[PDB]
C-alpha cells in the first residue's frame, strides 16, 4: 500500500480487485480515465500492453487484471494454505478469465445478435464451477478450501454480472446459487455492493449488461 | 511426481511446459490423445472444462496450460525469490498468453485472410516485451530477475513459434532476439528443442505455422 486503481468508468475487470481490497478493509485512490482521454493518445502508449487496469501499490507499478488480482491474493494471506490449493485456486481463475473473455466480446461486439447464443451455451460453462464446489465440502466453504481466495473475489464477480445478463442462470447451480448469496452476504462485500461508487458505475463501458 | 502431460499430437500450449521440465532435468510421461479417440467423446467430459492440456503430478491433477506453468515455476522454483518479482512475472505471463490467444485464433480461423494484418500489428505486440527486458539488467538476464521463471519458458516458446510464423520478427528488437539465442542455446533447451519427440511434433493442428 497504498493502493492506487487506474481504470476507465466501469466495474469490468477492476470490480473483483476492488471488491477484494474492500472484504479486505483496505483503502485505495480511484484514477478514473474517461474514454475522451483515452483518446487522447497520451496515457495509452506508457501503458505496458497500452491497456488498463493499471495497478500502483506505490513502489510497484502493475498492468494485467489478474495479474493484479495474484498479487494482492499473494501479499494479503489469500491465495491457500499449499502449494496444491495455490494450483487449483489458478486452474479456477484461468477458467474464469476464459468466460470473462467471452462476456466481454459478447457485451461490446455483439450483445443484439450474440445474446441468445450466449445464454444458452452459459450452463455448460457455469457447470465447471458448480462440480468445483460440489468436490470441496458440498460447497459449503469456498471454491478452492475453506479460506477467502482471489479466485472468489473474480468468480463471485463473474456470476453476478452473469446472473444480470440473465437473472436465471444460477437456477440450475444450488451450490453456485448459495455461494453467491453467502459472499455477497459477508459484511464489507453486502457494504461494497451498495455504496454509490460501485452502484452509479455501470458494469460496462457501452451501457450494456 | 511423477508427471503426465494429457495433450493431442502437437506443441502447442504444451511445449512451454515440456520444455521447462526438460530444461530441469526432468523427465515425464505422454499420454498423445488423437483427434479421433477424442471425437468419440469420452474423455472430453472428464476434463474439468472440456479441453486439454491436462496435467498430472503425483494425485494431484490440473487443467489450464497457464495454471499447470505456474504450478511447475512454484514447485520447481521458478517463480522469482519474492512477491514484487513474482508478480511481475504474472504480469509478464499474461501479457504472453493474449498474444498466445491472437496467434491461436490466426492459425485456426483466419490464417490466409489476416496474416498480412497480424505480421504488420506484431511490432506493437512485441514491444511491452523488448522494453521489459531493457528495463531488467540491461537485457541481459531473463525476463524478469536474475533467475529463469515459468514466465521465461512461456515467452520464449511463444517467440520461436513467431519466428517461424514472420521469420526475422525480432529483427528490429536486439534484446529479444538475443535473448531467444541466448536461452536456446542452455544446453538442455538446446537439446530438447532438437530432441526428436519435439521434431516430430507439428506446432498446431492444422499444420498452419
Ligand atoms: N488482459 C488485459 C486486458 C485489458 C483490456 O481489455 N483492457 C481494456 C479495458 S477493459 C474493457 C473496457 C473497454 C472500454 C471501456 N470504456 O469505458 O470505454 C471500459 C472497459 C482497454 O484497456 N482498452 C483500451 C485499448 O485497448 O485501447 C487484462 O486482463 O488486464
Ligand atoms: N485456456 C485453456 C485453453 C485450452 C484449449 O484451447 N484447448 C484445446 C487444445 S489447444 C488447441 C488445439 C486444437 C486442436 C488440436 N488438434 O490436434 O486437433 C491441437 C491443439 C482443446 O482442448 N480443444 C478441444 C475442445 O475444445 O473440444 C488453456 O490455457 O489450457
Amino acid at each position: 500500500p497504498p493502493y492506487t486503481i487506474v481504470y476507465f468508468p466501469v466495474r469490468g475487470r477492476a470490480e473483483a480487485m476492488r471488491m477484494l481490497l474492500a472484504d479486505q478493509g483496505q483503502s485505495w485512490k480511484e484514477e478514473v480515465v474517461t474514454i475522451d482521454t483515452w483518446m487522447q493518445g497520451l496515457l495509452k502508449p506508457t501503458c505496458l500492453y497500452g491497456q488498463l487496469p493499471k495497478f500502483e501499490d506505490g513502489d510497484l507499478t502493475l498492468y494485467q487484471s489478474n495479474a493484479i488480482l495474484r498479487h494482492l491474493g499473494r501479499s494479503l494471506g489469500l491465495y491457500g494454505k499449499n502449494q496444491r490449493e495455490a494450483a487449483q485456486m489458478d486452474m479456477v481463475n484461468d477458467g474464469v478469465e476464459d468466460l470473462r473473455g467471452k462476456y466481454v466480446t459478447l457485451i461490446y461486439t455483439n450483445y443484439e445478435n450474440g445474446k441468445n447464443d450466449y445464454v444458452k451455451a452459459l450452463p455448460g460453462h457455469l457447470k465447471p464451477f458448480e462440480t468445483l464446489l460440489s468436490q470441496n465440502q458440498g460447497g459449503k466453504a469456498f471454491i478452492v478450501g475453506d479460506q477467502i481466495s482471489f479466485a472468489d473475489y473474480n468468480l463471485l464477480d463473474l456470476l453476478l454480472i452473469h446472473q444480470v445478463l440473465a437473472p436465471g442462470c444460477l437456477d440450475n447451480f444450488p451450490l453456485l446459487s448459495a455461494y453467491v448469496a453467502r459472499l455477497s452476504a459477508r459484511p464489507k462485500i453486502k457494504a461494497f455492493l451498495s455504496s454509490p461508487e460501485h452502484v452509479n458505475r455501470p458494469i460496462n463501458g457501452n451501457g450494456k449488461q
